[PDB]
């Protein structure tokens, strides 16, 4: 029938009380599943929110139990970075016509020009040439923009990639989809299978391949999972790799900037080094150099948390700032002030937020004075500003600053990275009185930009922006449960998200759901069989374009009313979330 061939891989919904029984539930994704340690995140405070995340955030270096998927710890794994720890050692033994690609899209795009960096730093450090790159869904201008319709393209995956792989003669692809879903992978993926003498397709992702994406791609014949799944098979002859820990759902379901970012850099930062630090070694990389490596990112999970009261303050204050109508800068330098302009920008698409709200800053990349001269002047009274740097960044810099800012603000804090016995310099820093800082212990490293040093640092601002501000949005009231009704569709997967939160909140059938999606969506125009037909890039170019589409199709569908009866009992509503949870009640 018209929209069968659209929506027949689509699980029907449950009768109540059967979701676990109808299989349902074990077919949902890791990457999208509730976690039950949040069901309640939209009721907890800022101290419990911070524990709830801390604890989600923990779940990546969980061990595997005793029938159970694979984990991070778990030799399957292990032995498997070590494999590709050696694939790329033979790369670097031979750097004339080898190349390193590391592709993802959004935060696993990000992801990957960040460590594209690192690694090429170290290698400059070392004088070589640099061996790395990245690729990203929509270009360059994707790292620090919110554009989340690229993704969808196997064909644009693979442009990219014959751009870059030029005339190399040994190319090492390594594909980054935390769901094991963006077409964009899929196809840099496929394609590298089909030319083994040059590319090693390596996938990475928090899936098993049982639950890799399994719709059709658009632009592309075979689906993720198929693809997948050919490249366990060729595994077997160390060809491709497949490096998939599961490390439990996210504590904003779907969330992958937050755990499956982090899981990303751990997993391959953890890797990449070790095979550097083991070539001029002239010894082959090993569990045991991985382990140790791993169990340092562990610490810093720990340290990082450790500061739970001051995150939990720094969570209240960008909520109060959001709450009134302020704004909030994250102003950091090198790395760390990317990782603010990208979490700030995650936070567009994620929460349906203008780019003001939560705004990054590098030392976007706006000098001193010229932060001085145009930003200074914008803040007010009920702002907020986030200081983020290292006691080794230039505090003069600093200090000057945050001296301007403090007299136009007063809500301001700070994070600060340090080896033990490093002090702050004016005892009268305070101007941050209660600071976050963040100490850490003496490592030995041997690299000369002290690496693992950088990734710890990274990491642990990564997850304090992150539970910042996630926190602070849901303490808005803006989350249901733990799941963001109230998304934007811009690419598959969100229309996709959507339609399950639709049969998970109403309970009704997946053609009520449907109708109700596509009559929000394509509203004022009714449902031909054109339109039910339509491929799903239809939709989502349309619904990206509108507001309140889910809590329109909810409504509708509740109610049991049409499109126009919904819309106007929500514009009747104080609020869309007060709409949609007293029909819920
Ligand atoms: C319809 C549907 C569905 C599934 C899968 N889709 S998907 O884009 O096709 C996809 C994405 C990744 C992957 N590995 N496999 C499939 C993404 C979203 N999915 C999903 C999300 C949430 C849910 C939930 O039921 C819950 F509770 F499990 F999270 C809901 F709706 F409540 F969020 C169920 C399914
Ligand atoms: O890496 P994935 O599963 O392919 O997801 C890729 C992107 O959709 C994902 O990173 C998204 O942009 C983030 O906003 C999710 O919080």
């Amino acid at each position: 029938m018209p929209g069968t061939k659209r929506f027949q891989h689509v699980i029907e919904t449950p009768e109540p009380g059967k979701w676990e029984l109808s299989g349902y539930e074990a077919a949902v994704p890791i990457t999208e599943k509730s976690n039950p340690l949040t069901q309640d995140l939209d009721k907890a405070d800022a101290e419990n929110i911070v524990r709830l995340l801390g604890q989600c955030d923990a779940e990546i270096f969980q061990e595997e139990g005793q029938s159970t998927y694979q984990r991070l710890y778990s030799e399957s794994i292990l032995t498997t970075m070590v494999q590709v720890a050696g694939k790329v050692q033979e790369v670097l033994k031979e750097p004339d016509g080898g190349l390193v690609v590391l592709s993802g899209g959004g935060t696993s795009g990000r992801m990957a020009f960040l460590m594209s960096v690192s690694f090429n730093q170290l290698m400059k450090g070392l004088g070589q040439k640099p061996l790395y790159t990245y690729l990203i869904a929509g270009g360059d201008r994707s790292v620090v923009a919110s554009r989340e319709g690229t993704e969808d393209s196997a064909l644009h995956g693979i442009e990219e990639l014959k751009k870059v792989a030029a005339g190399k003669k040994r190319v090492i692809v390594i594909g980054i989809s935390v769901g094991l879903s963006a077409p964009f992978v899929a196809g840099q993926m496929d394609c590298c299978m089909n030319n083994t003498a040059v590319f090693l397709p390596v996938l990475v992702g928090f899936n098993p391949v049982s639950m890799a994406r399994n719709d059709p791609i658009e632009d592309w014949s075979s689906t993720f999972r198929q693809v997948a799944e050919r490249m366990q098979k060729m595994q077997e002859k160390q060809k491709a790799f497949v490096l998939n820990p599961a490390i439990g759902p996210e504590g904003l379901s779907g969330s992958s900037r937050m755990k499956g970012g982090s899981a990303t850099k751990i997993l391959l930062e953890t890797l990449l080094l070790a095979a550097h630090k083991t070539v001029d070694q002239g010894i082959a990389a090993s569990q045991r150099c991985l382990l140790e490596i791993l169990r340092t990112f562990e610490r810093a999970h720990q340290v990082t948390y450790s500061q739970s009261p001051k995150i939990a303050t720094l969570m209240k204050s960008v909520s109060t700032s959001l709450e009134k109508k302020g704004h909030v800068y994250l102003v950091g330098w090198q790395t760390l002030g990317i990782i603010a302009i990208m979490d700030g920008v995650e936070c567009i698409h994620t929460f349906g937020a203008d780019f003001r709200d939560v705004r990054g800053f590098l030392i976007f990349t706006f000098s001193q004075e010229d932060f001085l001269t145009s930003i200074l002047p914008s803040l007010t009274e009920i702002d907020t500003v986030v200081f983020i740097f290292t006691l080794d960044d230039n505090l003069t810099e600093v200090q000057t600053i945050v001296e301007q800012v403090k007299e136009k603000t007063n809500h301001i804090q700070a994070l600060a990275h340090s080896t033990v016995g490093q002090t702050l310099p004016i005892p009268l820093k305070k101007l941050f009185p209660s600071i976050i800082s963040i100490t850490w212990p003496l490592l030995f490293f041997e690299y000369e930009g002290n690496f693992i040093q950088k990734f710890q640092r990274e990491l642990s601002t990564k997850w304090v922006l992150n539970t910042v501000s996630t926190g602070a949005h849901v303490l808005l009231g803006k989350i249901l449960q733990n799941h963001m009704l109230d998304l934007r569709i811009s690419n598959s997967k969100l229309f996709w998200r959507a339609l399950a939160m639709l049969q998970r909140f109403s309970g009704q059938s997946k053609a009520r759901c449907i109708e109700s999606l596509l009559r929000a969506i394509h509203f004022p125009q009714p449902l031909s069989d054109d339109i039910r037909a339509a491929p799903i890039s239809c939709h989502v170019q349309v619904a990206h374009e509108k507001e309140q589409v889910i809590p329109i199709a909810l409504l509708s569908l509740l109610f049991r009313c049409s499109i126009t009866e919904a819309q106007a009992h929500l514009a009747a509503a104080p609020s869309v979330c007060e709409a949609v949870r007293s029909a819920l009640a």
